DNA sequence: CATTAGA
DNA sequence: TCTAATGG
């Protein structure tokens, strides 16, 4: 957690770089297990050798470890940090839509800069166009203050369209968080569950409405189950206009809301931990259900969920407010 | 790990 | 169809 910091750290610096700038999935995969292990190790690694003893630890990484233990640096790392080409891929990637592959290819052609990206808006598809368009607003965090207004609005139209709609803005905002990155609404409806062969419209209707009023300004991707866009709060009695925000809405078969709802709320740890517990408590939990465990090794039979509680009660736990789902 | 764009 | 990018 701290004893092996610089280590796992440089480790990751490395691994990442393989996978992005290079297409060394493996080496990339290597630095990670390694960084994964050394991370767990209970003692101050003093040298390569010591390290080396580890599973995942080979001669290469080990080798690096020394150089870094000896000198508070690494050349390879020092070179890569410098390398513009590689600096470039690191940056382009930040565009919503730009992946590595693409990051590289642009570079290839010579698109390195943000402006470059501009003079060639043509080479870009919608996603990346909008991504590049809202580059600024996309990097900024979402003040809860705003988080509250947004949530407000979404709630209303949803109810406005059909009253039967159930919606929950999940994630960190849900867990109290003073700020958020994008907003995630989980949607559902009674008329839609596990069996009942869809109602794509279900998702559609809402999207349309949010648009109607001018909440959703653009569509990044919309399918019959997961919309993915941009929104903005009505810029008041002017002088201050809102930033373009990322938003995602997903339809959910009512007989799997809470689990999913549980889930997306996290935290990442709380989840796992809760997850680890239901296991002992004779269960299994996943983004959609919770099946009582059977001794033959495994078992199925999805339990009946009506609220965050049911799941709790299931594994026999203390209902935890979202506020305290911290871990 | 699963859902959408695209080519 | 596969392959990329997002999320989570
Ligand atoms: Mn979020
Ligand atoms: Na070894
Ligand atoms: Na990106």
């Amino acid at each position: 957690e701290t004893l092996n910091g610089g280590i796992t750290d440089m480790l990751t610096e490395l691994a990442n770089f393989e996978k992005n700038v290079s297409q060394a999935i493996h080496k990339y995969n290597a630095y990670r297990k390694a960084a994964s292990v050394i991370a767990k190790y209970p003692h101050k690694i003093k040298s390569g050798a010591e390290a080396k003893k580890l599973p995942g630890v080979g001669t290469k990484i080990a080798e690096k470890i020394d150089e870094f233990l000896a000198t508070g640096k690494l050349r390879k790392l020092e070179k890569i940090r410098q390398d513009d080409t590689s600096s470039s891929i690191n940056f382009l990637t930040r565009v919503s839509g730009i992946g590595p592959s693409a990051a590289r290819k642009f570079v290839d052609e010579g698109i390195k800069t943000l402006e470059d990206l501009r003079k060639n808006e043509d080479k870009l598809n919608h996603h990346q166009r909008i991504g590049l368009k809202y580059f600024g607003d996309f990097e900024k965090r979402i003040p809860r203050e705003e988080m509250l207004q947004m949530q407000d609005i979404v709630l209303n139209e949803v109810k406005k369209v059909d009253s039967e709609y159930i919606a929950t803005v999940c994630g960190s905002f849900r867990r109290g968080a003073e700020s958020s990155g994008d907003m995630d609404v989980l949607l559902t409806h009674p008329s839609f569950t596990s069996e009942s062969t869809k109602q794509p419209k279900l998702l559609h209707q809402v999207v349309e409405q949010l648009q109607k009023v001018h909440f959703i300004t653009d569509t990044l991707s919309k399918g019959e189950t997961k919309f993915m866009g941009v929104c903005q709060l009505p810029s008041k009695n002017d002088e201050k206009e809102y930033p373009h925000r990322r938003i995602d809405i997903r339809l959910i078969p009512k007989d799997q809301y809470y689990c999913g709802v549980l889930y997306f709320t996290g935290s990442d740890i709380f989840n796992k931990n809760m997850r680890a517990h239901a296991l002992e408590k004779g269960f299994t939990i996943n983004e959609y259900t919770i099946r009582p465990l059977g001794v033959t090794g495994v078992a199925g039979e999805p339990l009946p969920v009506d609220s965050e509680k049911d799941i709790f009660d299931y594994i026999q736990w203390k209902y935890r407010e979202p506020k305290d789902r911290s871990e």
